[PDB]
């Protein structure tokens, strides 16, 4: 898997507003006024889950539980539905949003498609549902699709065409100048284009848009 | 379930080389000169079993009985023991090989783990056993593991790690540019990558390797 950058590793530590637990999942617990909406996050395929610690920490600082949930060890753990065990572990959460980066987002869309009512929203980072996972008529769902306009792996053209698989009320959020790789803190990535905004700016906009989605659900 | 593509329906129509019976299983009976070895096949999770009919037919065309045995309609019931009932139905087959795609492959390993001497071989398509289903020192088994190098769900890194759970003599067969979905004729697969080879070339390579394995046991 693509390896976490130093700044990822620092994020795994507990600042004053956010506690972190590294176990079967990576858990980011708002220590202060915890909201009642949680975010289950699926990593990119072959990105080390730790690479997204800075994004998850920043989301939690705004009061939302974030559970980064690694790919299953075994194939019986379709339940892609590694989300259900997460939901068992935090019974106090009243509303679940799922999402992911890249292939992870596809997998999140898949869970949402196949388990009606187990989530209230889906957040994509540089991702889109498969043909078979259309959420086009799933009007119960709050859907956000955040994309980098310079992403070389999931181009804006492909993101935009995924409108026909998402509810009419889906919110598409352009990060102008952003790329595929800056949705986490790992390498550059083959296939991808150079960003014209720093990781810092790209993170911020990724965080603000995700938080908006979680707040809309909350 | 992910539905079979139109081609896959052509493969269910019996001729005078291969008779096909669709009942509780999909049975592909070679009528030419039948070999003494049978293949029991477990479908991938959520895939219509008929989606494998092209591969099963191509294998039966080379002499070997194939029986696709569906998992029960509900994802919540297991039954990896399914193969038992197939064996009861074909008393004249002398050697059994079990295999499957993805979750089907894992379930096949479970059956082989728990029914010692009921099969002499296991063939994985994009699959590997669970830890608790190790076939590590099962030198009685001919094991083939056929995998796509671009597979997004069961990645090459993951398949290679399953060496520890398989006999030393296991044969790993890489399908270069193959993905997860092209092990059958169904949609694109949620969570997968695009292949760089046609479904035909992937199918040809999956048939040849599986046939090679049945011939070995035979």
């Amino acid at each position: 898997m693509l390896q976490p950058m130093a700044q990822a590793l620092a994020s795994l530590q507990g600042d004053d507003r956010v506690g972190v637990i590294e176990g079967r999942w990576i858990v980011f617990q708002p220590l202060a006024a915890p909201r009642s909406t949680g975010f289950i996050f699926y990593p990119g395929g072959r990105v080390d889950p730790r690479a997204y610690a800075p994004q998850a920490r920043a989301i939690a600082e705004q009061g939302f539980l974030v559970v980064i949930t690694p790919m299953p060890l075994n194939l019986a753990v379709f339940d892609a539905d590694r989300a259900s065990e997460v939901m068992a572990a935090f019974p106090e959460i009243e509303h679940w949003v799922i999402g992911g980066h890249s292939l992870g987002g596809a997998m999140a869309a898949n869970f949402a498609h196949n388990h009606i009512g187990a989530v209230e929203g889906v957040v994509f980072w540089a991702a889109y549902p498969a043909q078979s996972d259309s959420l086009a008529d799933r009007d119960d769902l709050t859907v956000y699709s955040i994309y980098g306009t310079l992403d070389g792996l999931a181009t804006p053209d492909k993101i935009e065409a995924s409108r026909a698989l998402l509810p009419a009320t889906a919110r598409f959020i352009p990060i102008e100048g952003g790329n595929h790789a800056q949705f986490g803190w790992y390498g550059e990535q083959p296939g991808d284009n150079p960003a014209t905004i720093s990781r810092a700016q790209q993170q911020q906009m990724t965080v603000d848009a995700t938080v908006e989605a979680l707040a809309v659900v909350d």
